[PDB]
């Protein structure tokens, strides 16, 4: 029916088994959500047990901790106690997936957590000709928003023991979505629900952070490069950016490239083996249409 | 005949394989040392091949790659830099560690990253009643720097396919030898080479790091607690503090610890299988050696 409504049972366990925090000290859920659901639905999507609904899990506990961990680096509560909580988070996510014994799954979300490196470092290492590339963007975006959920629907693969070719083919649903899912995300960053350009939180352009629409909008209007770096110094020149973005094709060309993305993933699911299980097929489903509310998502 | 000496070969092979560091840009080694050298001399030291034998040297180079990631997190090149290396050399660390193609190993690793962020959440986190115990000293000692060694010495017993009661015993004089080389350190602080309370370079007590030698002078001496707690307002106290250390038997107390903690060690190596391997014999003999150089040293 609906794509989060169908696997809201096995999320539920995750939220409880979130209860581990139950340590005495003496003296927004739609982000979790995405990735857990995708994680599921995935998992409930190849045909191979409650041992491994187990295992599968652990996928996506290990998932949020990594990603959480990744926040918290990222804000650098106090710096080093940020560094710490994270480490902290980076390793029990490495003991758990030394707990479900497969070391291709642990290959996996190590090369995750690497390409989540990779990412911030373009983010942060990024010459001014880089940070105005369209090309530049979409392999950061990649590395930065990506390769977490791809790398871990792959590792939901692996530990299926499914082909190596459905393997990549979650890792190509996950690559997909995610990159559409980070094109939304920059353009409702302009347009908020209200789907107005200017109605939006505008917090990219607000501190510097430079995203498709504007990267599209550069192409049509080469003013806008020197009014976006100076885009700290007063800002109005937010609202000459603005006014440069409406008169660009930069909002609908960031969304028809979320489109393709989109897509691309919902064509992978329809690669894979037939099934006659009405439950992978349910899923499946499932997984296709994740793929058009990433794009009709006004939040 | 010199624990080093005897194993400089496969130190060599660590060094030049640090020659991954060939990546085009366009446009101290005592520590190390000690650590790699425990490791290798601890692998030919149980008896069981030269694919084993590098299997064992990557134990050793996971061990400094987590070590460098902890001096790097530690310092928060410019912070965030300096975060993304460290978890770049985490990552590494963990894919290294899968290729390894053992659970119980990256468990291990796993742990010691755990607990080496506990200890730093011990000294960052500390009521001033812990800051002054010698109990929670050792403890915060003990997580802070033997952890690891002691872990990945675990670890290589592990991957020798030894018993888990061998495996407990490697690890036992990691963790002694560990703690016997921190308090040694503690030591040489206030003493240097010199061997005379003061003439060393007295980091530790100049930053409000207090260490075993003064926390065993303030049993004798309860004015000291306050002096050292003004340790920054004025150099002077670092100096008063001093002449209370000269006449307590801190240093000596500190010193004495030390020397119980290497016997554990050289205990545990004598708690070894027996064997006729008299190549064995020789790392084995090479390891109580070691406790011994921890000891007199004085750089």
């Amino acid at each position: 029916l609906d794509p989060f409504s169908l696997v809201a049972d096995e999320l539920s366990l995750l939220s409880n088994k979130l209860r581990e925090m139950v340590l005495a000290e003496v003296p927004g859920v739609q982000g979790k959500q995405f990735r857990s659901t995708i994680l599921l639905l995935m998992a409930t999507a190849l045909d191979v047990t409650s041992e491994l609904r187990v295992r599968q899990r652990g996928i996506a506990e290990i998932t949020e901790m990594i990603h959480v961990a990744s926040l918290l680096h990222d804000d650098v509560m106090g710096n080093k106690m940020s560094v710490l909580a994270g480490d902290f988070l980076l390793s029990r996510a490495c003991g758990a997936l030394a707990a479900l014994k497969n070391t291709e799954v642990v290959a996996l979300l190590a090369t995750a957590v690497e390409h989540l490196v990779t990412g911030e470092t373009m983010e942060i290492t990024s010459s001014t000709e880089q940070r105005y590339s369209m090309d530049y963007y979409m392999q950061k975006t990649y590395y930065k928003t990506a390769s977490l959920i791809s790398n871990s629907c792959k590792a939901v693969a692996v530990l299926t023991g499914q082909t190596a070719e459905v393997a990549v083919l979650a890792f190509e649903y996950g690559r997909n979505l995610g990159l559409a899912f980070q094109l939304i995300d920059d353009i409702l960053d302009f347009t908020g629900t209200s789907a107005s350009l200017g109605k939006g939180s505008l917090s990219d352009i607000r501190h510097g952070v430079i995203t498709a629409p504007i990267l599209f909008a550069m192409e049509e209007f080469p003013q806008l490069r020197e009014v976006v770096d100076q885009v700290e110094k007063d800002p109005r020149n937010v609202d000459i950016a603005l006014e440069y973005l409406g008169k660009s094709k930069g909002i609908q060309r960031a969304r028809e490239l979320a489109m393709e993305h989109a897509n691309l993933a919902a064509a992978a699911i329809g690669s894979l083996p037939e099934t006659d299980n009405e439950d992978v097929k349910r899923s499946r489903r499932a997984l296709i249409d994740l793929t058009h509310r990433v794009i009709t998502r006004n939040k």
